[PDB]
């Protein structure tokens, strides 16, 4: 007995078959264009399997016909879809392959009216984005309707091109391996929906996945233990979303690696990150996220995670925020960013929505590790030096590094303790319950709770301050304990703090601490070619400094300083004997 | 002429055929339940070739039929394996495809009672790790024998599911790429062994691998360039074995980089790596290590390795130490570590065995770069104070490392020097032959050899220490040169050192190094509303501080300290002359 | 009607044949090797469509028979190639394929006599680079000419294994995901070429390729959004180029990652990046750069670009540079470096061609984050110590940081300002215009514009630097503000400097800054066991220290420096009283 033809599954039906029989289906539909390289598809072996008669799901199973599979992989035209077809909705063909258990090829672009949805153990192979991918022609959502999980109620009847659902009984959509296609709406639609839309997801791998024509590209709610290679994710709101709020599941998310993804055109946010633990980015880039007169709020908005950007990027930024993160620590190590248009302002300012690139509120830890930052403007650029951003808010009990390699596009102005929350330079300004540790026009500026002391078992040596025309007297708010060397003997006069004019000083500075108030005591090097005079005065906490104070010793005569005023001893202190080459001068 | 049908393999030695002649055979076996989707498996097209007629391995050739193919891809059922049928031993199947230089995909469960053996390039493919893989029903063993390797006798004779093992001649098991499948034992086994036995592999990657029911989950001893992306190794002792130092071949590994992976469960390490050079771990984590009374004895022991965690967790941790580092590098950054009960000791201690979360010995160098740490116990804490852990324990020429940002569930309580290897507080302990460069409780402790100096062509502005009541006598041991202040005038009194009671002051401390003993110098200014007092006095190096001295200067009477004892000039050493405005005053 | 048996495909063109047919094709070609496991290769079904009977492009469609291709994936023996036939030239039927928009497996080694090219989205598989792969046996290029891309001519006819080029219309060949095979020439060439020519890609993922026997192994000009897992480029003379720039194309790249790459045996370059932007690489390495005396330039050659390497190695490098770095970020975290013979000098240094491991120039910023570095030889070494490099050269605005925890092989020796560029020491050389902070033999050094000053709101305690037998007078080029201990009574003496000979010190001396001249300032303490004697003396900028000073105090008489020399009072400025126990002794 020998193989037997068959043109089309259609004509499956009508066969007279005896059990067993098999048959070479030649393709799932007849060719509408013979003129293609591959003009039949979806066909393959069948094996009549009489119990079955009655069966017909237009795939595995058509009138006892079973589909042979070669190594567990199918593709969705052997269910019925249709390849680069637009007037044809794929989309019952596409799913039904996508819950066969098998390896799923996908081999063009599919178009469909409806979102389509995977469970767990799913491997979807594209050979690349350009394409192999869905095509979302209308708005339309699943028609499952509530489920509970957990003892949460869940609905995934959402605007989304695919959708990841847990297994029924089952927490997370898991243990998929997707890799190689697209995901788009028909950019004709006046309205956009999600990508991908993996609210639970855990144990998974997506690689070198594109979703573009997107209101919000990947939204997800609780994934864990997830790798993201090469995906991008280009959004016309937001990009990626982890953590979203907006179900009855409780956010959480941990290890999840991004390497080489993509961020672009984003509106509202690049990255929305909420209970992000444990992830990774690494060489991810941003492009074109907000626009000219209608910035985005943040670039990356973080919250309660854990973020580590390993030399990533981002080109051609409109925001009031480069990052926002709010008890979040982040570590961005060699980052490049270029074209950071820091321009815009909120109507109304507070501590979590202000004009600053690094927002870094409620006990969050943000550092900068080298790397270079694109911000255009300081207050002295010609065009935007009014409405330029601040560099850095650090309030609430959190922390900003930057290292003396991060360098920026246009120098830093300030930095300081500030009771605002709109600022008109770019500086970094945080409050008395935060702390900073940064360098700032080359000098390393460290304050708060995290930096109280330092103590070390090693020896020290510095430099002295060099002063310009600037007055000795006048250094208790700016100083604290510091040297200083006045090396102009223009410079060196008495209207500057000096004892005497016209000779350069080393001068001890010692402080409580520079502020508004402190206590002060000075001691003066008065340096001469070939001597010195030695002097000290203190100021009382709230007082002027007190009068010079020149020290006698055994190299200079005691000249006081007020005649027929202090005294050699007292009648009570006498000094023993007095040795003079001549007696007592009386005056 | 025709494709002729054949039922199963078994049918093929009794068919009588001419050279040449093409069958297609429905499946391997018939099947026996034809409700499933895929009832016929394991079948296709074969060729007979006459002259192999008298040949049968049960997979590409069978009395002569040669297995026709397709794009270099077979399934164990093409060779007679059995899917999710456990009654089954599919083992002598699996390893044919395994063997064959195809491509295999894995495309269920498969129940084997001994171990299965791969070589070199090899790819192997399942869709995912809850449906795809190996279980192993029995503790049986490879039947090889020795086999003797670049002059070493090697056996791999073990109970593992899964061996990695040379081509003849070679030295390592290299260029394979597994992906998407499990090993696992059969639960009910009282005893179980190794999921992936890998001793010598190399050049390889492995992904989205899960080994689970294990006693160690994967165990190699000489690996050099692999990746491993999203494996999970869940193991009752160790998950991670990296460097085994149990057989003829001397450990050594290299460039072993880990993304997503998971060691799960195991009671005595997570990771135990020896000489693991350039190894990076990436969001990977860490869940139920150790149990409560039940504790492993480290999440991570490390030996001689060199190793960064790049934002990496764990959850649920009962071990003696986090990690143990012996002469290893491991650079720790952003990590998240939870539930981590820190309450273990040792029955005795030693230098390498203690109560510390960080046992840091024998060269080492740990950094923590920023990271939280859910160390729960200090020993304040109500119902576990007595049985907290040290930080850490640093000896043997190690250094530890701690950022100002890094931070942890409960503060940490001390830093310091110290002779033993049994710790009752959260602290820092240290040997005279270590480094430690750590933030404790807002102030950075720097000390040890690689902290000798700081040379810096760079000014320098301080605060002052502000003192309680305490006495500025008393501060030999805990301060070296430092600035002190005293702002309350209660508190500066001749009991608490000062040389003038009642002033507020600011003091200049000189040592040689705060310790038990040292050399010292003050200089302190007794600072009132418009003018101070100046003094200086000295401590010589095992002996109490000299009596205070009060500076003479030139806006001040020189009133000496005891009357009739002190001299103006001596017989050999005159003034000149003495100006006064009235005659000496003899007493 | 039953499927029809053909032996091979040039057996279609005498096959009569109605509208429709069905055949199965044995092997494309009549296996020569009926030993072989697997004779029959490139065969399959096929279906007459007798509009297209008189094509044949020898693969799709033969005579009219098309190819019926399962799951749109294909081998290069469907159209024609032969399997590990060195005799065969493959190159046409390959070259079929990678155009077909099928995947392509490759299945065995494919040998061809000119290079083949790829477009975009194109998927290749082998099942491991050992025995799969394409052998080129020639020099010969493509002859596609000159082509204008994005406004630049550009020609792809190299001498190459492989090339990329872009669609026509499109700037970059992109979306493509290869893996699992090999690119060599025949070692028996005298001249190999380029194994992969890949000069503008984008948005793809490369996996386990191996490049050997090449002269040049990847080269490209601009790439972005790529990534590279387990490739290995071994080359004659450089391993990896990015930013080629011989090209009419100007370079430019972004976000590149590499994962356990590996780079060999290059004679010039390990790797050579240009405008590189972006880029990670996690666990790389590096074997056998350079030869022992034909050294290569440098192991990393990094121009314009941002780089970030976590846990990568090298093992065996002759090089007159470890890493070149101009106008480049370069973050090395725990590098472990190995057997690195730091030997090799230019014939005529300059600033951009020196001796030295890390030649860091034109406003680079290198750092070593830990890391051990093994490098051989300083002055000492017995056999080369008059040949050895310098540590690092720095200038042109650069910045070099070397962490207290980096180690290395042998000791530094020596940290300053260097006018040179050829050294004799493995030290720090830095000009005027550029910055260090690097640990020396466990001492910070930090100097240059990126290094300013220090501000802390925080108190300090350090240790005094202990003296040996070294004078205090001659400490004005070594230290800046720095407190000093002389504890040897035996070198306390005048000769160092000292103003009273026999008892121990504490120094405080003050600079305006460590140089060849500064002004300075130095208060000691002669330290008895009860007293002390109290000295200050200065030295101006440019002039020896002016003579010692002891301070007149309230505790001890007042002994002039010299006999009838100082006066008491002036006539100008009298003591008002002076109240003696006895009688004025006039002498
Ligand atoms: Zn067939």
């Amino acid at each position: 007995v020998d193989v037997k033809i068959v043109n089309t599954v259609a004509d499956l039906e009508s066969l007279t078959a005896n059990d067993g029989m098999v048959a070479y289906v030649k393709g799932y539909y007849q060719p509408t264009n013979f003129a293609l390289a591959k003009p039949y598809v979806g066909g393959g072996h069948r094996i009549y399997v009489a119990s079955r008669a009655a069966e017909n799901d237009g795939f595995l199973c058509i009138n006892g016909w079973v589909l042979q599979i070669e190594n567990n992989t199918v593709s969705p035209e052997h269910a019925g879809a249709k390849l680069n077809t637009p007037s044809f909705d794929s989309a019952i063909p596409i799913q039904k392959v996508l819950i066969s258990g098998c390896k799923v090829r996908l081999n063009g672009l599919y178009h469909t009216s409806v979102p389509v949805y995977y469970n767990s153990n799913t491997t979807i192979e594209g050979t690349g984005e350009l394409d192999c991918g869905f095509i979302k022609t209308t708005n339309n959502t699943l028609s499952l309707g509530n489920r509970t999980i957990n003892g949460k109620i869940m609905n995934f009847d959402v605007d989304a091109i695919m959708v990841a659902i847990p297994r029924v009984g089952d927490w997370y959509a898991q243990n998929n391996h997707l890799s190689g296609f697209t995901l788009q709406y028909d950019s004709a639609l006046p309205t956009k929906g999600i990508g991908l839309y993996a609210p639970l997801i855990a144990l998974s791998t997506y690689k070198s996945i594109l979703t573009k024509n997107t209101f919000e590209g990947i939204k997800s709610v609780d994934a864990w233990m997830c790798t993201w290679e090469r995906v991008q994710a280009s959004a016309s709101s937001r990009s990626f979303i982890f953590g979203h709020t907006g179900t009855a599941w409780t956010p959480n998310n941990t290890t999840q690696t991004f390497i080489g993804c993509w961020a672009t055109d984003a509106g509202l946010y690049g990255w929305d990150l909420n209970k992000m633990q444990g992830c990774t980015m690494i060489s991810c880039g941003a492009d074109f996220v907000g626009a000219d007169g209608s910035p985005a709020k943040a670039l990356f908005k973080i919250v309660y995670s854990n973020v580590t950007m390993v030399t990533c990027m981002n080109e051609h930024l409109h925001a009031q925020n480069f990052l926002y993160a709010e008890g979040s620590e982040v570590n961005i190590s060699n980052f490049n960013g270029q074209a950071i248009y820091n321009k815009y302002k909120p109507a109304t300012s507070s501590w979590n929505n202000n004009n600053s690139m690094f927002c870094v509120v409620s006990n969050s830890k943000v550092k900068l590790t080298g790397g270079s930052f694109g911000f255009a403007y300081n207050s002295s650029d010609p065009t935007q030096g009014a409405n330029c951003s601040a560099l850095a808010y650090v309030e609430g009990g959190s922390v900003f590094e930057v290292s003396p390699e991060t360098t920026f596009a246009v120098p830093l102005e300030e930095i300081g303790i500030s009771s605002l929350t709109a600022f008109t330079k770019l500086g970094v300004y945080y409050t008395t319950n935060a702390s900073v540790d940064a360098y700032v026009k080359g000098v390393r500026y460290q304050d708060g709770a995290k930096f109280s002391g330092l103590v070390m078992d090693s020896y020290l040596s510095t430099s002295a301050k060099s002063l310009g025309n600037e007055s000795i007297t006048n250094l208790r708010g700016s100083l604290g304990n510091a040297v200083l060397v006045q090396s102009s003997t223009a410079n060196a006069t008495v209207a500057n703090g000096f004892p005497s004019s016209g000779v350069p000083y080393l001068v001890q500075q010692w402080s409580s601490a520079a502020g508004n108030n402190s206590y002060n005591a000075q001691l003066a090097f008065a340096i001469s070619s070939a001597s010195a005079t030695f002097w000290l005065r203190t100021g009382d906490y709230g007082q002027a400094y007190a009068s010079w104070c020149r020290l006698y010793h055994y190299r200079d005569s005691l000249i006081p300083a007020a005649t027929n005023t202090y005294d050699l001893g007292s009648s009570g202190s006498t000094f023993r004997n007095a040795y003079l080459q001549n007696a007592v001068t009386v005056v």
